[PDB]
């Protein structure tokens, strides 16, 4: 009974989705038809986006984290996502794209959605990402990166901001273009690993 599929993706979203991944039409199709069978609205919850990090992350706790990534793509504040933005969430996490989607890495870290970036949503971001690593992992920082307290200072001193100042997109843009221990500090994304060489 085609020309009627509940099933069925959609070409704006399969082509934003091609464009992103490194994923074929093919294989987002049949992920998509799991997906509904686990997300029958065709939409996943905070509690189920969680819980897949949760499963996947034995020896820490990726719940916070997962969080913020999920309320990054909620537009509508609706505590869900579709299929689509389900599927580049997942994706922001594991690099695939550096200075990938600056766009997405602004979203993160304004917590409270309202523009600018503060230093505590700094912080908060970066607990959260703690959160997610061993300690043996933090072994591996810099000694002046190794705590969230000290990683969020040295963002907020490169990004040239006293502690009460906000930071707009086109300044994070300007300062992870311009200098590249701004980025690096920014996707704080060196889970075992020690770039910086």
């Amino acid at each position: 009974m085609g020309n009627s599929k509940s099933g069925a993706l959609s070409k704006e979203i399969l082509e934003e989705l091609q464009l992103n991944t490194k994923f074929s039409e093919e294989e987002l199709c049949s992920w998509y038809q799991s997906f509904l069978k686990d997300c029958p609205t065709g939409r996943i919850t905070q509690q189920q986006f969680q819980s897949i990090y949760a499963k996947f992350f034995p020896d820490t706790d990726p719940k916070a984290y997962a969080q913020h990534v999920f309320r990054s793509f909620d537009s509508n504040l609706d505590g869900t996502l579709d299929f689509k933005e389900y599927v580049i969430a997942l994706h922001m996490t594991t690099a695939g794209k550096t200075n990938q989607k600056l766009e997405w890495a602004f979203s993160l870290y304004d917590v409270d959605g309202n523009g600018t970036i503060s230093k505590n949503e700094v912080l908060e971001i970066v607990m959260a990402i703690f959160k997610m690593i061993t300690p043996e992992d933090v072994k591996l920082l810099p000694d002046d990166e190794n705590t969230p307290e000290k990683r969020a200072e040295k963002i907020w001193k490169y990004f040239g901001k006293n502690d009460d100042d906000k930071l707009t997109e086109k300044e994070f843009i300007e300062g992870t273009l311009a200098n590249k221990e701004i980025l690096r500090l920014i996707q704080f994304e060196p889970q075992k690993v020690k770039e910086k060489m």
